[PDB]
């Protein structure tokens, strides 16, 4: 049983977000003997029996995830209250606001530092950062079920982790369908099975990591199928099913060569074992695309 990291350390600083049954809170650490930034969940202050069970929930499942590109639990508080989680804090916050902040370089490193433009093989960098956390998950066969950049965090020297925020923020309700006035599926996302037949598998994990490394082609400048309705894209979903070639895709981004893209093509393959593992993305994210045509 790991001992609890020692609470009275603590320096409550700003709220960082806001999820179902916790929020986040970045802290400084009181002098570090194993400034200092952390980020904190804690319970919400509405917090019912329900939420306090879901948070002990969730401390079992982070328990599980050590990788570099996926949130990790540096400590916890839970022999008694109040509980808390701890993660590094990445002070560049979701990767999609970050990338939307961005332009591409029109030569390779012709900027000064700081300025807002980023290069091709930095945008291979962080989609090859992805797929490894991906990789990773899928060892342990943990599907993820929300893969997008919003559900990823920046740290310093364009470090990449996936997390999993939930549908909560209203930044990014656009990105859910909605039941009964409620975020429930994030179906630009989701590959034709999960609409249709209700089934997220690692297969349909890398159908959401295509459509999230479209995404971080695009800069993050355009929502997935977003001249489409809801209803339109599930409707999609229906003619990937029925197979007759009325199926559509998400374009070719224009910072995106036509070999990456056929690959991302082949991430939206009808048959899931056709899909490619997230190790052969992540083999050609970081050599193959490197390559001169
Ligand atoms: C502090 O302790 C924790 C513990 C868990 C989580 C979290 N914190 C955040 C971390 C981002 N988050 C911010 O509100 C947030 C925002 C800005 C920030 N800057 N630096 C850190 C940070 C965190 C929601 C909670 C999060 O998503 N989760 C879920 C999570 O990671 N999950 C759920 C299943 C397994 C795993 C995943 F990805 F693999 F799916
Ligand atoms: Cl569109």
């Amino acid at each position: 049983p790991r001992v609890d990291f020692p609470r009275s350390r603590l320096r409550f600083k700003e709220k960082l977000g806001e999820g179902q049954f916790g929020e986040v809170h970045l802290c400084e650490v009181d002098s570090p003997q194993d400034p200092l930034l952390v980020a904190v969940k804690i319970l919400r202050p509405d917090a019912t029996k329900n939420a306090r069970n879901d948070f002990l929930k969730e401390v079992k499942i982070m328990s599980r995830l050590k990788d570099p590109n996926i949130i990790r639990l540096l400590g916890v508080c839970v022999q008694d209250d109040p509980l808390c989680m701890i993660t590094d804090y990445m002070e560049n916050g979701d990767l999609n606001q970050f990338l939307s902040a961005h332009q591409l370089e029109d030569k390779a490193a012709e900027g000064a530092p700081g300025d807002p433009t980023i290069s091709y093989p930095m945008l291979l960098h962080v989609a090859a950062q992805i797929a490894s956390g991906m990789r990773y998950l899928a060892t342990l066969n943990f599907v993820h079920r929300d893969l997008a950049t919003r559900n990823c965090l920046v740290g310093e020297n364009f470090t990449i982790k996936i997390a999993d925020f939930g549908m909560s923020r209203n930044l990014y309700a656009g990105d859910y369908y909605r039941v009964q006035g409620r975020a429930v599926l994030p179906i630009r996302w989701m590959a034709w099975e999960c609409i249709l037949m209700g089934k997220f598998t690692t297969a349909s994990d890398v159908w959401a990591f295509g459509v999230t490394l479209w995404e971080v082609l695009m800069l993050c400048r355009a929502q997935p199928f977003g001249q489409l309705t809801d209803e339109q894209v599930i409707e999609n979903a229906g003619e990937f099913f029925r197979d007759q070639g009325r199926q559509v895709y998400l374009s070719r981004p224009p910072a995106c060569p036509q070999g990456l893209y056929e690959l991302m093509l082949r991430c939206w393959s009808r048959e899931s074992e056709q899909r490619p593992p997230f190790s052969q993305l992540h083999r050609f994210l970081a050599e193959d695309a490197l390559n001169t045509v």
